[PDB]
Parts: C-alpha cells; structure tokens; sequence
C-alpha cells in the first residue's frame, strides 16, 4: 500500500495563524474582557532605522508605479532574515510597528539566565546580517537592540467580534528604553536583564549616565558548546518546532482546521485579510502607498505596569474607540505600550474603506475619542496625534510570521505629536489646510524639533467647536 507524503498545509487557519504569536494562537484565554495573564520572560525589540526615507524615495519617480511593491518586496527580504533568526532561536514575534518588531521568549524564571545567552547570540546574529551589505549605492539601513528580562503581563481586550492583545510591565518599559539608548549595531541590557544575565558569557561596555549595559561580544568560557546549550534551553521552549516538524519555523504551520479556534483568531484580523486568506481578493491589492489619516491616540495612566489598574481603562477606551471609529470604516490597526501609554494607531481611508470628508471625520473622532477617554477612571492624560499623507500599508515580516503594517513619516509624525504635545489633539498641515473647516476650531502651535521627523510643518491643536 502507498504512502504518500501529506500535502502542503495551506488552511485558513493556518494562513490567519501566520498574523499571529503562539501567545495567542496557543493560548485559549477566558471569555471574558478585560483577560490579564502574568508571566515572565525576555523581550528583544528590534528597531529599524532608514525605511521612512526609504518610503519617501520609493514614493517618487524613480520606481516607476512600482514603489509600494519594490518597498514590501525589500522591506520583506531583511525583515523575513531577522524573523528567521528569532524563530530559529526560539523566539516568538509578538508584534510588528512598522519597520521594528518585538519578540517573547517566555520561560519560567530559574530559565530567564540560561535564555538571556540565547537571545544575546540571537541578538549578535542579527547584527551580523547587517555588517555586510546596504541598499541606495552605500549604507542606509542598520538595526538597534534593546533587551529585556522580568515579569510580564498581557492584556486582551476587544469584544464579540473584535480582539487585540499587549504586554505590559516594566520589562515592556525597559525593553523601549533599551532600544532608544543604542546607537546603529548595538545591543543594549536593560538593568534588570544584566542582573539577571550569565556575566562569564558577555563582556559589555557602561552606558553614560543609564544604569543600563551595552553588549560587546559573547566571550564564551571553555567548556561552551552553544548547540548543546541550545538544546538545553529547548526542554523550556513549549512549541519549539522538533521530530517529525524541525523542518518547520512555527508549530503554528501544522494547525488544523478547528472552527472554535479559528472564530477566536480571526478576530484578531482585518476582514480585508481574512478576504485575500479566502482567496477572494488578489494578494496584491493590500499594498500600497496610499493617502490616509493616521489618528494615533495616548492614554497615560498613574501606573502603566499594573495590568489590574489599566485593563478595565483600556477595555472602556477599546469600546468607544471601536464605535466611533465603525461610522467613517476608521481602523485600529495597532495596540501597544509606548515609553509611558497605551497607544492605538488608528487609520481613516484603509483599502476599501476610503470614506468621503476623511479628514473632517478624522478630527471629529479625534476629539470624541479625546472627551470620552478624558472621563474613564484611572486615565491620567489622553494626547491625539492627527497627520495625512501617502504612508506604506502592506503585509510585513515573513510568509510564517507577518502583520499588516503602516510606514511613513506621517505615521511617525502623529507618534511623535502625541507625546511632543501631551493632553491635547494636534494635527498637521495637511488635515488642517484639508478639512476647511474654519480657522478657529484650531490653534497653531510652537515649533518643537522631534525625534524621527524632519520638518513637520506648521502644527495645530484641534481645539473644538466650541470656546469651552
Ligand atoms: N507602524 C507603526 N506602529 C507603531 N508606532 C509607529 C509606527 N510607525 C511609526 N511609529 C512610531 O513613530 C516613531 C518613529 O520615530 P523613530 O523611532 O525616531 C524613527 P527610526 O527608527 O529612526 O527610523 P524610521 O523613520 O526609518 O522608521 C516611534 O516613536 C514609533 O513608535
Ligand atoms: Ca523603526
Ligand atoms: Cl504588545
């Protein structure tokens, strides 16, 4: 009797799977929202540097009409290599923004040591891909490193048909501090993760006036084989691919069909991806450089690492954000905790849902979203920033491992406002000049220099329709 090789295994949910980290995709959590798990672990995020240039070249006559698929198409072939490698490690990708990526290695905390050495090769590996070559003649694009290691909680939150998750915690807040301390091709330590760290594997160099480490090389001592230590730290890696899998980079490629499963990772998902995984749109039509609002919304807390406190706070802001967004098809395309708030980046004009007066909508929502948000308990300071433009929206990271991502300056834009001018809702020149709405519904703003942004242009504080 025959036996042959089962076929590729290519199901719906293996294919919304890949959008997703086994954080999720093996968790199967409470009905319930707020749902808060703690747990410890070591984080990497992985910053890159240079692609908002770059979507700013690739959208110019250069690149013919081709800009958005040359820019995926090379944005994809060094983020799928760093994919690769923290998968291979052991790693699991809990989030793409943008061009950065944030990764999980949850262990149980006698492993957190032993797994620091593991992602510390990762890290210099990583590093290591990007000694060699560059793109537009000479070098443009290198990565910055920081790590992370402690407690760490999860929040889900969303309703019956929506979900998002984040992690929180000081390890979250140290893992950004980390990252923002490095210069091109470092590995940055945060202080707790070198007091936990195994010191006879890694000699580092003091970070001026930061209690933090930056990591120079792995000086392992002489009886170090790295596979065997490697292996070792596999019996605490729970969906480490092995046997009959170790040819595969997720666990997750091997899911079958469960409709339960499938109901609850969905929601996690754009329909509009759901669409082109029911193959009933062409995989190409999501990428584009194409005109949107960026509404990005803040929400400061007292204690932004106590999940207990922020969770109900989030889930509250979660509902009245997803209703006001529903009426103008404005999108939640991010959650995520950054240096201090809970960040939504919101989108107006996503492909298929570019509804008219963008812009107006925008802003009105904006301000919405402002007084409400202004009201819910134990929500300190809430900041919106508003900018419009032609940003990259496409499917990021690797065929097993990628998210829907926006990348452009006017997405850095809206970051930055928020956090430049805390406690109110800001916009740019073109959602002003655009609106037409008059003049006295805003206020111009001072000129601040900002981190990741030239020339912002002249910026406003969306004031209202009223004096107030
Ligand atoms: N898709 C996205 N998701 C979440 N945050 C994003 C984002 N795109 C931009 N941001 C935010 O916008 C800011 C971008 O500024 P920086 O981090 O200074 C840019 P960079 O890493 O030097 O280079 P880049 O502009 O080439 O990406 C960050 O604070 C980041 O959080
Ligand atoms: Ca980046
Ligand atoms: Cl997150």
């Amino acid at each position: 009797m025959n036996t042959p090789k089962e076929e590729f295994q290519d199901w719906p949910i293996v294919r919304i799977a890949a959008h997703l980290p086994d954080l999720i995709v093996y968790g199967h959590f409470s009905p319930e929202r707020p749902f808060m798990d703690y747990f410890d672990g070591v984080l990497m995020f992985v910053d890159i540097s240079g692609f908002t240039a770059m979507t700013e070249k690739f959208s110019s006559a250069m690149y013919m009409d081709r800009g958005a698929e040359q820019l995926v198409e090379i944005l994809n072939y060094h983020i799928s290599a760093i994919v690769e490698k923290v998968l291979i490690f052991g790693g699991d990708i809990l989030k793409f923004a943008g061009d950065a990526l944030l990764a999980l290695w949850r262990v149980e905390r006698k492993q957190l040591k032993n797994i620091i050495t593991v992602v510390i090769k990762c890290s210099l590996e990583i590093h290591g891909l990007f000694e060699t070559q560059e793109w537009e003649e000479g070098l443009d694009i290198r990565v910055k490193i920081g790590l992370a290691a402690g407690h760490i909680s999860m929040l889900v939150f969303g309703d019956e048909t929506h979900s998002h998750f984040l992690v929180i915690g000081q390890a979250v807040d140290d893992v950004r501090l980390a990252q923002n301390m490095a210069q091109m091709n470092d590995v940055i330590l945060s202080p707790n993760c070198w007091q936990l760290c195994d010191r006879s594997m890694i000699e580092i160099e003091s970070v001026p006036d930061q209690r933090a480490v930056k990591v120079n090389f792995l000086k392992p001592p002489p009886n170090f084989n790295f596979d065997e230590f490697f292996t070792k730290c596999t019996t605490f890696m729970h969906y480490y691919p092995s046997g009959e899998h170790k040819n595969l980079l997720r666990l997750a490629c091997t899911l079958k069909p469960d409709p339960e499963l499938e109901m609850s990772l969905q929601k996690y998902v754009m329909e509009s991806i759901l669409k082109q995984i029911d193959n009933k749109q062409l995989q190409g039509y999501l990428s584009e450089l194409r005109p949107v609002t960026i509404v990005f919304v803040n929400l400061m807390f007292e204690d932004q690492d106590k999940a207990e406190e922020i969770g109900p706070a989030i889930q509250d802001a979660y509902m009245h954000i997803t209703s006001v967004l529903k009426i103008f098809q404005g999108q939640i395309n991010k959650v995520f905790m950054f240096d201090k708030g809970c960040s939504f980046l919101c989108v107006f004009g996503f492909p298929g849902e570019k509804v008219p007066d963008e812009l107006t909508h925008a802003l009105e929502c904006a301000m919405d979203i402002f007084d409400f948000c202004s009201q819910v308990h134990k929500i300190q300071t809430v900041s919106i920033g508003v900018a419009s433009g032609i940003v990259f929206c496409g499917i990021v990271g690797h065929t097993v491992r990628h998210e829907y991502t926006v990348i452009g300056q006017k997405v850095n834009l809206a970051a930055r406002m928020m956090m430049y001018y805390p406690g109110i809702v800001t916009c740019d020149s073109v959602t002003y000049n655009g609106s037409n709405l008059p003049a006295y519904f805003f206020k111009e703003l001072p000129k601040k220099v900002m981190k990741g942004v030239a020339d912002s242009g002249p910026l406003y504080q969306y004031w209202g329709r009223t004096e107030k």
